[PDB]
C-alpha cells in the first residue's frame, strides 16, 4: 500500500546491491518498491507519487567529492523532483580509505535539506564490501521504516 522510491548511482555494483537489499527489506514490511538507476530517470517531479523516497550514490573524485555521474543530472535539478515534505533517506558506498567518506551523502542530505524534504534516518554509508555490511543495510531500512 504504502510506496517507496529507490534510485541508486553505483559504477561497480556497491550501491546497486545495496538498493537491491533495502528494496527486498520494504517489500517484506508491506511497502510496494520501485528501483531505478538513476541513468534511467528524469528529475522533473521523480518523487511524485511515493510516500518515501531513498536516494543512493557513491562517491568519486580525482581530488574533490563528486557524485557517481548517473546522479548529478538528479542533484543538479533536485528542486524539481517534488522533495518539499517528503519524506527521504540516503545511502551510499564509498572506501573509508578516502578522506571525505561516503561525501556524496552529505552533499546529497545538505540539498535535500535545503528544500524542504524531511530526511528520516543519518545517511547509510557502507565502506568496502557491501555483501560483508548486509545485516547493516537490513537493519537501517528497518529504521527507516521505524522513523515514518
Ligand atoms: C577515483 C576514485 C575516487 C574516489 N573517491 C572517494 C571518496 O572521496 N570517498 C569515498 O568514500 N569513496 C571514494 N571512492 C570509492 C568508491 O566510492 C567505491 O569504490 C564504491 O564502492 C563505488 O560504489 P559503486 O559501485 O556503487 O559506484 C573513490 C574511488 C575512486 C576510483
Amino acid at each position: 500500500a504504502a510506496k517507496a522510491l529507490i534510485v541508486y548511482g553505483s559504477t561497480t555494483g556497491c550501491t546497486e546491491y545495496t538498493a537491491e537489499t533495502i528494496a527486498r527489506e520494504l517489500a517484506d514490511a508491506g511497502y510496494e518498491v520501485d528501483s531505478r538507476d538513476a541513468a534511467s530517470v528524469e528529475a522533473g517531479g521523480l518523487f511524485e507519487g511515493f510516500d518515501l523516497v531513498l536516494l543512493g550514490c557513491s562517491t568519486w573524485g580525482d581530488d574533490s567529492i563528486e557524485l557517481q555521474d548517473d546522479f548529478i543530472p538528479l542533484f543538479d535539478s533536485l528542486e524539481e523532483t517534488g522533495a518539499q515534505g517528503r519524506k527521504v533517506a540516503c545511502f551510499g558506498c564509498g572506501d573509508s580509505s578516502w578522506e571525505y567518506f561516503c561525501g556524496a551523502v552529505d552533499a546529497i542530505e545538505e540539498k535535500l535539506k535545503n528544500l524542504g524534504a524531511e530526511i528520516v534516518q543519518d545517511g547509510l554509508r557502507i565502506d568496502g564490501d557491501p555483501r560483508a555490511a548486509r545485516d547493516d543495510i537490513v537493519g537501517w531500512a528497518h529504521d527507516v521504516r521505524g522513523a515514518i
